[PDB]
């Protein structure tokens, strides 16, 4: 019920943006009274925030634990790129699209700003271990985020979350991330990443 | 000096910062310091400004794209030249107009002309990449790498990289290098010089 509201909001937000989407629409979408929607969320902003943090917080949490494991920076970067793409392909709607909406810059979303900055730092720091003080160090994060422009957005999960395999696109973008750094692909990257995903 | 270009600049600012729905023509007119009556002379609606904005921004990219795609060099040189020149374009403007592509509103039928221009641009990238990598999902990557500059540049009215005949912007070179690297394709000889001349050639 709570998750149904979030799903419908995700669709409306990613399709219409923030400003035009109304609570009336969200409530109508899930087929409940607006009073009933209010029980669940006080404002569309709180909904928008709830979506936004459920989307990146799992990445940042996972990011520091994998950035701090016993491999090399090539492997750690490959794992974080692959895990992040894995996440972005695991949702019914393309919630990553929400980052691009002008509203997210506002002070209300300071919690997201911090989490996004933290993730960006992880990508950049790992990358600089490989290429040093080099502008290419910015690239792995953007390469990772480009999946948001590649995946569908129609209510069907492009790649259901799996512990047994990585999505082709996840592997591709992770391979691309090292190629751009001129770093060779580490041995047994996928299996290790899957193990590095589990902890 | 240039009333129509000032209107577009201010609109570019307001739209990228506020989105489409909340931006008003009153704000745009106030921004450039003219009466709304005077603004109405140049543009009838917010939707039309948004189109003129998108169309002054995407057509030169598509024209540039299809002109570089048809020249007797190798697919690597053409792809490199088009990536660097397209990033150069996106870095040459007072405002980050590339951010506009990301607004959900542009998907609507009213912006069908932008859709085709974008499709044509995307096809030019894809065809070049497939000449290099064949039936391979990596062929999708150079276009997205190119567009990633939209997430890199400033957006405050100051041009990140003023247009130049002597040089290419660092970020333009980097993204073009990156576009070939992901394809496993070698960097062409004299990439910058070769590209700058092709840009000069393109009038």
């Amino acid at each position: 019920p709570r998750e149904e509201i979030l799903d419908a909001s995700a669709e409306l937000f990613t399709r219409q943006g923030f400003a035009t989407t109304s609570t009336h629409q969200i409530a109508d979408a899930v087929g409940i009274r607006q009073a009933s929607l209010y029980y669940h969320f006080p404002s569309k902003t709180e909904i928008f925030l709830t979506l936004l943090k459920s989307t990146v917080e799992p990445s940042t949490v996972l990011a520091e634990d994998l950035s701090t494991l016993d491999a090399g920076p090539e492997m750690r970067l490959w794992a974080i790129v692959a895990s992040e793409v894995r996440l972005l392909l695991s949702t019914k709607w393309n919630v990553g699209r929400l980052y691009q909406l002008p509203i997210v810059g506002s002070e209300e979303f300071a919690e997201y700003h911090s989490q996004r900055e933290a993730l960006t730092n992880v990508f950049r720091d790992l990358a600089t271990e490989i290429v040093g003080d080099d502008p290419r160090a910015e690239l792995p994060f953007h390469i990772t985020m480009s999946v948001i422009e590649m995946r569908r957005n129609d209510g069907k999960i492009p790649s259901p979350l799996s512990a047994d395999s990585l999505p082709e696109t996840a592997i591709m973008l992770a391979d691309a991330s090292l190629a751009v750094l001129g770093a060779p692909l580490p041995a047994d990257r996928v299996e290790k990443t899957l193990e590095l995903i589990k902890q």
